[PDB]
């Protein structure tokens, strides 16, 4: 099976990328959390699948794809074949989650995790089911290029604790941030 995830790491000005690039400074323990999150599965014969669109790819620097230990699958309309490294290319996420049944990524895939950027997040978002968004919120404004959209706090709940998420505010750099949990099921 799985559960269809959202992880995302926001500046107060909900900034996520900026010229190709993170819009802060590197934070060690923020990339440790991303890695570990995406990563993990306790279900022997299954990895995670990872989906990100062309921009987040491209952002991650080339010594870091494929991101090991996942399936790394690239979401894009105009590229015309799976990137060098890419285990598979889908033109939208409905046809990536199409793609885990069909016999190849259906016996293998335990958790999706949705990785970036911006339309796919909002592709996401207004998909039906059962959604949790695991944030990471950057006290400070940083200069962006690339936004995640407001999150209807109507409509998701935030889960005041979730296994494996620090609940205290952590520090890197003397930049404050702390982790979050929303969830919906439509
Ligand atoms: C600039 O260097 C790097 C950039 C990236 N990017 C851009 C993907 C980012 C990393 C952090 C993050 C992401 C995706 C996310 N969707 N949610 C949260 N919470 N946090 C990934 C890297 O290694 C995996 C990397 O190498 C250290």
């Amino acid at each position: 099976v799985g559960s269809l995830n959202c992880i995302v790491a926001v500046s107060q000005n909900m900034g996520i990328g900026k010229n190709g690039d993170l819009p802060w400074p590197p934070l060690r323990n923020e990339f440790r959390y991303f890695q570990r999150m995406t990563t993990t599965s306790s279900v022997e014969g299954k990895q995670n699948l990872v989906i990100m669109g062309k921009k987040t790819w491209f952002s991650i620097p080339e010594k870091n794809r494929p991101l090991k230990g996942r399936i790394n699958l690239v979401l894009s309309r105009e590229l015309k074949e799976p990137p060098q490294g890419a285990h598979f290319l889908s033109r939208s996420l409905d046809d990536a989650l199409k793609l885990t049944e069909q016999p190849e990524l259906a016996n293998k895939v335990d958790m999706v995790w949705i990785v970036g950027g911006s339309s796919v997040y909002k592709e996401a978002m207004n998909h039906p089911g059962h959604l949790k968004l695991f944030v990471t919120r950057i006290m400070q404004d940083f200069e962006s290029d690339t936004f995640f959209p407001e999150i209807d706090l109507e409509k998701y709940k935030l889960l005041p604790e979730y296994p494996g998420v620090l609940s205290d505010v952590q520090e890197e750099k003397g930049i404050k941030y702390k982790f979050e949990v929303y969830e919906k099921n439509d």
